[PDB]
């Protein structure tokens, strides 16, 4: 029955703070002028950093843990990945999807992630994975608020009954409408697919998250239609453009023109560093492009951008432990957001910016909000990122739902010495 | 009460000529076999060059003289320019627009310009600048025939009530319908905006002048729609594509295909050398492209192309004295039209070709035409351009409306010597 979080550091704030908890919510936040004593019912942050929970804005829980089944993606490309997934999709069973999704979700809970948006392939007349995921959503609710995107992986207009299946998925309860314009057979189908996606989102009052321009094609500009339709409907807050890796290859003049619309539209952007560095640049010899969208410029322009893990051991990515600080680490390097302040503020890319992408209404350390927060054994964002620290405690509804007793490293010199990699 | 212009040289003609004037018109033109004596009622061209008036086919009189108000365009780009202008547009007043427009118009009269096409931003519900410019048009009529383009600077489909405001501007009397497809939110809005522009021009029997592809984007090809719609409606003579700077970046194969249509369509092209060299190439590091449309190739293909000043001390250009020979000088250098004949024929780019762009019906030194002409103290186009000569006399309706007493330079060597920079 926790009543207070004491000795907490907060990003962008000086000193220590006390967070009072009442009835599963944050009742008040007060600055401390020194270190407070521990006591029963008090969770001691020990001058560590307290932040709202990590968020996973983009993952594929229906494909997670399937890498190599029945075959491996040899080329390491998005296109072969979809082909390898199609082979696995034909072998799906309800229980298998639930088991694999739950395996990755447990890693996420352990990693302080309390909000997850999973795409689920609905280019499947049986909607096997979707039915399984809707059950997982209910089962995992005490620990993670899971959003499900009805993702038409093989296209809306380019797959048999694609539009009907996408709508069926919404009627079954999917929270977000997906699309993949660059995978449609033609540019015209791509644009038309977006009009259909927006019409469905307005008909059912759902969010939108488009796999948008995930291709090293300087002519893949579906993002301008996503932003324009959102602006026209006055619904930018409910819309997300995932990937936009083609933007890495656009000329600068078009990008500058486009940025005005991106800002005016208010839509969100998701970059997936671990997967993008792996799948993009595969058609270059040397030099080889990085292939991540224009994260640095978006931040400078005040456009909301955040980071997702995208895949965890599946056709598009052979690694991962569903760790957001690891995703952030890769993104900061590839996007060259390596200034001290840029690294320190990096936490926003896996917390607040992602919460905005998911249109969350109860997020942040503020009075009145649910007591959902995590404690990192680090002094600030820079320190947490540099040392790739685990989540010491994850609190949800005012209760501890995960904890990590840190590793203990000792070197035996003339005398034993504890090493914590700090300075 | 001038009755004759004597000792006149004419471009492309040998010898001297006499131009007889009667009732404000040119009654006859006769060759001379020698130098004629001066006499009362005779304006002596003194073997200088006589040409129809200079023309300014593209200028923004509503923004002229506002550079730095309230802020400067730091990046030197078209996009920031529009943003800086938006800030100034919110501060417009009727009298301020009239005063600034008249300041630049007086410089134009002094520079022998008797025909001017000004764009006026109509992405403004108050249409403040347009109302002011319609009054200026009437006031300046004795000296300059001013055409007003209803220019939807912030887009037709991408600005609130953009189409209604564009039509309102035509109902108030604007002479030309404008558009800016590359600034619309999407390629589809760009193309649609052109269909709407042409429909308005046919509904009101007005000319068209599109700010077309003014961007270093090799995919900005709105010019093909402008030309195709003009060809379909059989109205090329009434249509102009301004800038087309993207053409500088097109691959050669597409450009060759496009050129057939450009020629067949009969539309006009305006290049704005002083502004284009400044605003284009801003997204390149090194090498840096010039960014002017394909003027040399247009001339070789018989496509009508001409030069405008575009801006005089405003968001898009911090310099200028509204001097067409200076605009021509820049264009010849950047477009590499540096052969003797190319330079000598350069005057066509600021006289006859521009008159065609404005669809002028009374222009040129020919019997029956109004006696509107200017006298340059130079032997030919090459000489006028090299020495950047002023306009000795500007005649309109058979009367002198401007004159420049040339500067007198002397060097004091062993004896004083007059220097005129001639050879
Ligand atoms: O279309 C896609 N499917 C799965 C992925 F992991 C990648 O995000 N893109
Ligand atoms: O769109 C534009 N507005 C103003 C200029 F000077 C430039 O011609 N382009
Ligand atoms: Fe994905
Ligand atoms: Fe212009």
């Amino acid at each position: 029955a926790l009543q207070t979080i004491i000795n907490a550091r907060l990003p962008g704030e000086e000193g220590l703070w006390q967070i009072h908890l009442q009835d599963g919510k944050i009742s008040a936040i007060d600055a401390q002028s020194g270190v407070m004593p521990i006591t029963e019912n008090s969770l001691d942050a020990e001058q560590g950093l307290v932040i709202p929970p990590f968020v996973e804005p983009h993952i594929h829980l229906d494909t997670t843990q399937t890498a190599g089944q029945p075959n491996w993606n040899q080329s390491g490309t998005l296109f072969e990945g979809i082909e390898r997934w199609a082979e696995r999709k034909a072998l799906l069973t309800h229980d298998d999807v639930k088991q694999r999704a739950w395996q990755t979700l447990k890693w996420q809970i352990a990693n302080g992630i309390q909000h997850v948006r999973t795409h689920v392939d609905v280019s499947d007349a049986t909607l096997t994975a979707l039915k399984a995921m809707l059950e997982v959503k209910q089962e995992v609710a005490p620990w993670i608020d899971l959003q499900i995107v009805a993702f038409p992986q093989e296209g809306i207009l380019s797959y048999p009954n694609g539009e009907a299946l996408l709508e069926e998925a919404l009627r079954l309860g999917a929270d977000v409408v997906g699309a993949i314009p660059h995978f449609e057979f033609t540019r015209e189908y791509g644009v038309e697919s977006l009009h259909k996606t927006f019409a469905l989102a307005q008909k059912y009052d759902r969010l939108i998250d488009v796999h948008c321009d995930e291709i090293d094609d300087e002519q893949s500009r579906f993002v301008e239609t996503v932003a324009a339709l959102a602006h026209h409907e006055g619904m930018g807050a409910r819309v997300t453009a995932s990937h936009t890796t083609a933007m890495h290859s656009y000329n600068g003049a078009y990008t500058s023109r486009l940025f005005r619309l991106l800002k005016m539209s208010g839509i969100n952007f998701v970059a997936n560093p671990l997967v993008n560095i792996h799948l993009q640049g595969r058609f270059d010899t040397y030099p080889k492009r990085r292939g991540i969208t224009r994260v640095k410029e978006m931040l400078e322009s005040g456009i909301n951008v955040c980071f997702g893990h995208d895949a965890v051991f599946d056709p598009w990515y052979p690694l991962g432990t569903a760790n957001m600080l690891q995703v952030l680490h890769m993104g900061l390097h590839v996007c060259q957001l390596m200034g001290y302040g840029q690294i320190n503020d990096g936490l926003n890319l896996i917390t607040h910016h992602s919460a905005r992408t998911l249109n969350l209404q109860d997020y942040g350390i503020a009075a009145g909000n649910s007591a959902n927060l995590i404690i990192l054994p680090a002094e600030n964002g820079f320190d947490a990122l540099r040392r790739q620290v685990p989540v010491r405690y994850s609190v949800r509804g005012g209760k501890v739902i995960a904890s990590t007793q840190p590793a203990q490293t000792t070197v035996y010199l003339e005398q034993p010495e504890a090493i914590d990699y700090k300075r």
